[PDB]
């Protein structure tokens, strides 16, 4: 069948088996997202001021992290450039001061965790257990009404209730997002893709902070879930990862007990050492989603500077680069299956076979384009409404060029035993927003996936 007809029966199979799934659990990092949509004038005369020169400097090269306001903007400017994604951790106060009054047009619920929580429970209607670092009011608040628990004590047993009943308040944990549209432009530069930049501003997500609850009671708080997603390990630093990590170590080891499918949501990792410390504990997750830049970061560390440098080339990225990129990583971890975003077009790469990776793979880009039109989704039917937005046109030369080289049919083919999984992407011409794109795309995969085989 053609690719719309796959759309259409992948959402209806979806809207049926999504709302089946029993439960999941959703860490670690929640917080609050200031969104700013940058304005042109406004940030040349901020780089002026700021230092032009120092910016340019870093709109070339990313820094590690933020200390000064030369470097914000230039990570801002290094988005822009190339418009791709990053974030990274704002170290100084009188930066994260500077970013208070420079403010934003929206606050939303922020983090892979939060994001994913609002999503699976709030909209698809799946029960979900929440990690959240810092539960202020504001932040409890920005949770939707519907099946979202957080764990509580009570007598020495787990209580599980709405964010909005907790009884605490919390500090706010903010995180900047600056977004710009395809075409933005600053001084002689432009966006070649819609995108943005974030500078995490909090204490507490930064260094991976995780509850009492989700300590020594985490395996009654998991008792009724069917799979879980994790993330939040991005901004740790060679100086601060091992504690944090054994917790993590031991999460997952009650997880695979209890053969509950966990994956990864890969982030822009800054630190070298911890991104290669991630990579020595994929084999304990089932899966893994990551975009370009990600995967870039990842091939890197491994030593294939020729496909990091491919992966993070123009739009669409070249997908036997991408491929090759995903071989790699599964050989090296174990890791069973790896979701691929980017700008475009989506694969996945599985050591087991089944149409319904495809068809989960569908369902995701349809709830991509639904988020990227209203920035938040509401209801399922938002998502099936999105089937009129066009698959794009360039993906046309990506299909043929995986066809050729692997023999993909109908999204469907198979490389040294593993099966490689593509779609043609639904791409929204003028986007409200793009962050959360990638979180609503992973999630949506992973949980449609698991529900297809119920
Ligand atoms: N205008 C758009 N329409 C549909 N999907 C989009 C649009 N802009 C971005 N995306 C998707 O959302 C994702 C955001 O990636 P990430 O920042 O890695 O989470 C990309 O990999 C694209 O698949
Ligand atoms: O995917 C979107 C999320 O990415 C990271 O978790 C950022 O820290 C968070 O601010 C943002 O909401």
């Amino acid at each position: 069948p053609t690719w719309e007809e796959l759309y259409k029966n992948a959402i209806e199979k979806a809207i049926k088996s999504v709302p089946k799934v029993k439960g999941v659990l959703l860490g670690y990092n929640t917080n609050i997202d200031a969104i700013k949509y940058l304005d042109s004038k406004d940030l040349e005369e901020r780089i002026i001021k700021a230092g032009k020169e120092e910016v340019i400097k870093y709109s070339e090269e990313l820094p590690d992290k933020i200390n000064t306001v030369s470097q914000l903007l230039g990570s801002i400017l290094w988005s822009i450039r190339r418009g791709k994604a990053a974030e990274l951790f704002v170290e100084s106060c009188p930066v994260r001061f500077y970013m208070k009054r420079w403010g934003w047009n929206e606050l939303r619920m922020g983090g892979q965790a939060g994001i994913m929580a609002n999503l699976l429970g709030g909209v698809y209607g799946v029960p979900v257990i929440v990690h959240v670092p810092q539960l202020s009011r504001l932040q409890a608040n920005l949770f939707l009404d519907g099946p979202i628990y957080v764990p509580t004590l009570e007598n020495g047993e787990v209580k599980l209730i709405h964010p909005k009943e907790f009884s605490g308040d919390e500090e706010n944990c903010i995180h900047y997002i600056y977004e710009f549209p395809r075409g933005f432009r600053v001084f002689e530069f432009e966006a070649p893709r819609e995108n943005r930049f974030i500078g995490s501003a909090d204490d507490y997500n930064t260094t991976l902070f995780i509850r009492e609850e989700f300590r020594e009671s985490f395996s009654e708080v998991i008792k009724n879930v069917q799979l879980a997603i994790l993330s939040g390990l991005q901004a740790l630093t060679k100086e601060n990862y091992k504690e944090p990590f054994e917790i993590v170590k031991s999460n997952l080891e009650v997880l695979n007990e209890r053969e509950i499918p966990v994956h990864l949501e890969f982030a822009f990792t800054p630190d070298e050492k911890v991104r290669e410390e991630i990579l020595n504990v994929l084999g304990m997750f089932y899966s893994v989603g990551l975009n370009e830049v990600e995967l870039a970061s990842i091939m890197e560390i491994l030593g294939e500077k020729k496909l990091a440098k491919e992966l993070l080339a123009h739009d669409p990225v070249d997908p036997i680069a991408v491929t090759e990129a995903m071989l790699k990583l599964a050989k090296k971890t174990g890791v069973k299956r790896i979701h691929f975003h980017t700008y475009g077009y989506y694969l996945a790469l599985t050591e087991y076979k089944g149409e319904h990776v495809r068809d989960a793979l569908l369902f995701a880009a349809l709830a991509a384009a639904a988020k990227a039109m209203k920035g938040n989704i509401t209801s399922l039917e938002e998502i099936r409404e999105a089937t009129s937005v066009p698959v794009n046109e360039k993906a046309t030369q990506v299909e043929e060029k995986l066809r050729a080289e692997y023999g993909i049919k109908e999204g469907i083919g198979e490389v040294e035993g593993y099966q490689i999984a593509f779609i043609p992407t639904k791409i929204v011409a003028k986007p409200k927003s793009t962050v959360g794109i990638g979180d609503t795309i992973s999630s949506s995969a992973f949980i449609g996936e698991f529900s297809f085989t119920l």
